[PDB]
């Protein structure tokens, strides 16, 4: 149902986090299956998602084929993020598949290379973050990016492509934690309604 402060369970065989750390509100109302809406107002950090959380013990490849169809009303006013989102341990790393954003393409680094997937081509990135707030706690770790070079709120998202492109330029990944379908705000207020998310693993819905 509705969620305004920071939560992680399961609905309708998805799994749901809303987080945020102080400052502002936010708004996530749990709809059937993969789906939800967001709001936020005033946030520093906010993020929204459903998706499938793993007991970190299999990379991706072990996991399986990953794809997402999604269909989102993408709605910020500042920058926030529409993109399928998680982390994998062995390397600790944070990575983002980013379709859509608000008034700032991230991440604002020197692309490593490029994929052409799902009718689109991305920028591939690789960012540092040290001593900052992770699943384990605060922690050094590397943020990957595949970012689209025009904006889209609905299609699907190969997953998997990306993760093996990544790794194809030496951005490795280990344990898979999670994959999401995700919104995120920063420093910034809007909403979003994800009428749409579907994730299959080996071609089987969650
Ligand atoms: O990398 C940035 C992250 O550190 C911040 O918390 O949220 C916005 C991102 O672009």
């Amino acid at each position: 149902e509705i969620v305004t402060d920071n939560s992680t369970g399961n609905h309708d065989g998805y799994d749901y986090e809303f987080w945020k750390d102080s400052g502002g509100s936010g708004t996530m109302i749990l709809n059937s299956g993969g789906t939800f809406s967001a709001s936020w107002s005033s946030v520093s950090n906010i993020l929204f998602r459903k998706g499938k959380k793993f007991n970190e013990t299999q990379t991706h490849q072990q996991v399986g084929n990953m794809s997402i169809s999604y269909g989102a009303n993408f709605q910020p006013s500042g920058n926030a993020y529409l993109c399928v989102y998680g982390w994998t341990v062995s390397p600790l790393v944070e990575y983002y598949i980013v379709d859509s954003w608000g008034n700032w393409r991230p991440p604002g680094a020197t692309p490593k290379g490029t994929i052409t997937v799902d009718g689109g081509t991305y920028d591939i990135y690789e960012t540092d973050r040290t001593n900052q707030p992770s699943i384990k706690g605060v922690a050094t770790f590397s943020q990957y990016w595949s970012t689209r070079r025009s904006k889209r709120t609905s299609g699907t998202i190969s997953v998997s492509n990306h993760f093996r492109a990544w790794e194809s330029l030496g951005m490795n990944m280990g344990d898979m934690y999670e994959v999401a379908l995700t919104v995120e705000g920063y420093q910034s207020s809007g909403s979003a309604n994800v009428y749409s998310n579907t994730l299959r693993i080996n071609g089987n819905p969650l």
